[PDB]
């Protein structure tokens, strides 16, 4: 008879890989559990769709938003999305995502990718790089990266110098075909939210 | 013929996959070590206990503490149970641990938890939340956070600013229940203590 | 049918373990792939070799180091190997590594290590220690240590303080025999870099 | 080649083991059928609801019916559920039901029980008794006992002392439970009727 | 290692499930031996063939003596066969046994039956009923009805009121076929005798 | 996902035969509890021990009472055993049991059995008897024979009639050896006892 | 692919395990054929039956025969069943055999033996000894021991000392019963004997 | 269904592969059985323990006696543990038994012997030899050689020529190792012994 | 968990059966090595080539050496390729070995061996013999025999009666089959030599 046991680092949560396995000593192991389906909300803020033509053992530039118009950006589109923000919650983490997929059917390849985080707002990425060590991406088509390491304005947002809370992503895509391949990308940006909501109703004012 | 590999980032430790499935590729991925199971020793610092009334999907709070009374608390039971502290050593971590079990017996739930590092001291949390993508909490009942990211008196600790090393918690507890759910919290701190201790006796003074 | 899903925390990659087991639920928990393995370059900078004597039960120092020198070190390893720097790049991390051997065959037993990571140059660690809940090396007798969180010269590498990048290391080699065991050590640095080559040619100049 | 036989003991039916399990030596031996999904038709007359909160070890009466009053709800329930009885029919058998059920989630534990079936009017039972070797009711969360071994009206029905044919029933309820616990209770008869139709339709008058 | 057990009720003998199935916990159960199979002799008196041509969805009646003569019919073919009764005996159980088969090959249906006890002599049932949850005949296509529950002539055992120890059966055959199937059916009688024999030879007179 | 369910026959009591499997279609089965492992209280009342030798293909008669004295015998043993019988309670049944071993070591074979029931007190059985169809005693070595169809003393309880709840058993007993074989017989009564005992407590007089 | 190889030890074959194994490394290994299998013709001379009461934990002898006695039994039967001797033949070996089998059935037990060789005719052995550290017989109930390491008359025989080529045997047998076991012994003689008969007819004489 | 079947050769005792197996064609091979758990008695006689230093590819001597000294020791030794000798007996081998261990843990490597039996005590072995197809030691760490093929003095044992029935053995140990090996040896005697005891007690005189 | 465990039987090599089967009770039982295999130096000596023609049911003789031919052969093939004999060895055995192959293809068969060890110089055997019981040649197609149980010349040799120390062998084949084969036999002595080589090296003379 195995226990099932959980830790939490940093907002990555993990369960020991015996129980894991179980379901149906490597209970002394854990492994962490997907962010998107673990503890807190997810939020997804679809920032725009880019087609990149990429040529084989190179990667494109997906995005090259300055410092500022990252910020700007993340800003605008998560409190567009949020507001009103009713309850005490914590931004456990900002993954940015890249979902590809091919613009023509029939086509069999696999998506390789490359991000920097830290880089700077004064530095130009350059477009076109070559393919070296890249990350393989899975099926499901998607990077995902962590960027993680009360405010009614963006000036406030700077103010308080909250953007120093996470990296501004640098991310090329590209794949393992010897053939040019058209290819569509989406990016967004993934908020693991955690709410902190009180077991109390909203009634119509004047309460009581 | 497989071969066993460890690495090690910031204390977390790690073994090849395909090494830890042999013990009667997969080899190329890595599991981390139950941080209780692995290096360094284990200290558990029991702070108190306490008795909580949860109502169907909700949560209740086990502490909230200001942030003057957690390193208050935190840094007395830990010199109080250490001195002397006669060796060199690091504290790897802190774990905040809720050790959770039913008041009464022949119930069957499980535990749900979640909990927020910062936070500051200057906030007043909710006694009473919603459940929102909760931790899931293993049949061991227990919740284990970790907190991380020569001192006299609690004084000195203060001024040598140590407790930026390490967050406040606060944390929330509930259950999948459908009915009210009297539960018994048992909250401790274990710390994660690497000592380097010399191969040199123990004399009666004066020594030779 | 499984998919395949990748995410990105701080230059460690992870993979879902349904996806790495299929290779011939699990699906909703992660693998961490092997830093050497995964993505980026490697970069093995041999520091030195060494030959110590453990005791039973006890540790050696493998190298004590002031912060000043474990730059010197390290800066003048890796700029001497790198020159010319010709592309943008980003240093993933850095790893300690030590590997042991014995010096005489037909012996059996396990390596066991201990490192710190913080400690400070104004800090002298002791030679020789007791072996007290140990990192058990796998059979690959490699202990890998990750030391994360433009330079013509080391003065302006000090200069932009670019050291407090890294910790400066101290590491603990011993062994779980009941005899002293005779081990030869090589200590070396491994540097993941994640270059960014523009897909440009090299000309002879004048170009074009 | 296994071959099935069946036997019939005071309606009770009965198949050969080999035959039952071959469905995909052991066809010398015989399981007896499932009263409710065996042969002739089921009729359950619901009595009444009770709940009972039970203490640990202990077990509380169910039903403390006189002789007379036991007859008379009988004999009231099924025949005002039946009217008119068109055909020959012969009751197999009676059971007395008793379906148990939790009045509150989230508990887990085993029904126990157990009764007597003579007994006689002119006897007063325990309301509360203590566990002593009961029987173990299934997953179902049923007790069914069976109670065996052309009227106008109860009177004639007691005239022609067609009560000797079953026993009175006095039933008590348990649980495996360490705490008390409140059940719903529901009092059942299941009567196993064969029904002998003949092969005739149901005219308009005149008939032909 | 598992121990065999036998319990014997009313002449119905078990056996632990456990070491029936271990022949190459479940044994706190029982199974009953197979009857004809099972201690006591096998008497079988073929009384009567008969055959009958049945409509889908019914069932005709096989046998409709009245009480008299199904007491004459036995006990007049028991003696007629037994005697003399040589040693004193026990009959343990009758069976009415109903064996069926088609007149006609290449016919595939299964046998469908139902029997009445108690009924009485002064009772005519009908020829032709409706299949209403029926008994399935087994592949042996033989329906078995345990009956259950010194004389000269059949006056004196009718003096003895010995046909109080036993029923007086009606029994319906039918099939779940979906056309007419004309079917020849044998009844007899299986005594199940205990026969308790003397150790003891057979002499010509005079002994000794 | 199978459902237990259980059904008492006259204090046996039945499971399903798909349930009692699970344990580590056939569920429509049920199976019998072993008696003496099922509900109700087991109280073995040792009578008497008896050696007998037994030729091959013979059985010799265990005990021989008169009625008046298998009913002194039960009566006396069980009063003087039971008194004071302090709750309400229910013989569920009795049975005679036989329990036999050799006198002599290194002997296989198996026990045979047979008895008889009804019979009477006018009657004198056979000491010594031929084998013919008679019961296989398992393993256990124990034959146990069901004999089910308030008082000072047995005057009170041969004028109430009582012992027409039961019938005076006879039981042979053989082995299939080849060669005669002493045996070692000891019969006793186990009832099956469900006792009614109300949740309170002994007091010493006068209560309160 | 595995190859079949045979090694012959002074008359004793052998056949590598592996080969033997693959009928349907474990090959670098032989095992022995049984004798009375292997090469050579089977000669059984019967010389005597004897019954022997033995009593547990104790053995007795089978044959007492003097040197000269047991020279002269063996030459003799041999010479009388052989003679003619027609062609050259070698005596591989001889084993005294011993045949055991209880007297009285259904008794189950192991046999047990020991044997001396030499031993000489100048020793008289106890009739009866105490069993230590016996061999175990196998199912087969045989004991065969080989006794190894022209003649006209048994003078010859004596005076060729022929009788130097092998062993005169005393044998003891015993039981690892626990009551005194009568057991029927049958000794005999089983030469091994290759035969080199050539590839010519008998002829009627005058042959051509 | 397989039998068991023995054979002895010259104290050797086998019995067939395929009873040996079945314990949970091959039936037509024997394996032997070991000495030490086979028939006879063990008698270890420990002569001496030595610890010697052995280099890579070579063995040394561990026992160098004279003929005489070898005859001296053995009968001392087994004399002076066995007398008296109260009952008849045959020593059936004689086994120079050589164990071996390391003298330092953590060690592993394979043991290898080699031995000679003739040799003479007019011969001098080498000190120290070459590795040349040695015997290879199992994991028992000892190496067992048979030698085989009523005195009160020494002077009598030799006197009667006894020391002819066993040779006089030298035995050379080393190891697979590629390191010089320290190794501590003990050198005993294990005499089969099979005792012919009367079943006689021991009086104390006078007898009856 | 198993140990491997050794004896040695007259230079006859075995191991426990069932740390021979676990290289992925048994253990009890010995196989032996092969002899080939197993210690000490192979050294083949192949003595002559021969054609015989076989015809069914019969054997052909290989050799039909006077004694003294057998050992002039055998000596002086024997010192003729080991001079100089440098070390002292001991001749462990020595294996008369026939070597059979079809001289023809696409025939299949196996080969049919008998040997005679003693036999003696005086002594013709016939050319061809019949087929009695014999020896069944393993897939190798070869049969060895074990011949077992200094000198400058074979005069010495001679004269030191060192023949009387191994046999001297004739030897038949044959094959099963129907038909006549024509066989090419090879005739090899392959001694197993124990050399004891001293750790001395070979110095050109004068040493040192």
């Amino acid at each position: 008879p195995t226990i099932g046991r959980t830790y939490v680092y940093d907002n990555k949560y993990y369960k020991n890989l015996g129980a894991v396995i179980k379901n149906a000593p490597l209970d002394n192991y854990l492994v962490a559990e997907d962010p998107f389906l673990g503890p807190g909300k997810n939020q997804k803020l679809t920032l725009f769709k880019e087609i990149r033509n990429v040529k084989p053992d190179t990667m494109k530039l997906v995005v090259g938003w300055k410092g500022k118009e990252f910020y700007r950006e993340t800003w605008t589109r998560f409190m567009e999305d949020s507001f009103p923000i009713v309850n005490d919650q914590e931004v456990m983490d900002v993954f940015l995502v890249v979902n590809m997929r091919p613009t023509r059917p029939n086509r069999c390849y696999k998506f390789l990718a490359q991000h920097a985080l830290r880089c700077d707002p004064d530095y130009v990425p350059h477009d076109v790089i070559r393919i070296v060590e890249p990350s393989w991406v899975g099926s499901n088509n998607e990077y995902r990266i962590s960027l993680a390491k009360y405010t009614n304005s963006f000036e406030q947002f700077i103010d308080r110098v909250i953007w120093e809370n996470f990296y501004k992503p640098i991310v090329y895509i590209g794949t393992d075909s010897a053939e040019e391949e058209e290819i569509l990308l989406e990016v967004s940006l993934v908020f693991k939210v955690k709410e902190f909501a009180p077991d109390a109703p909203l009634f119509t004012g004047p309460a009581y």
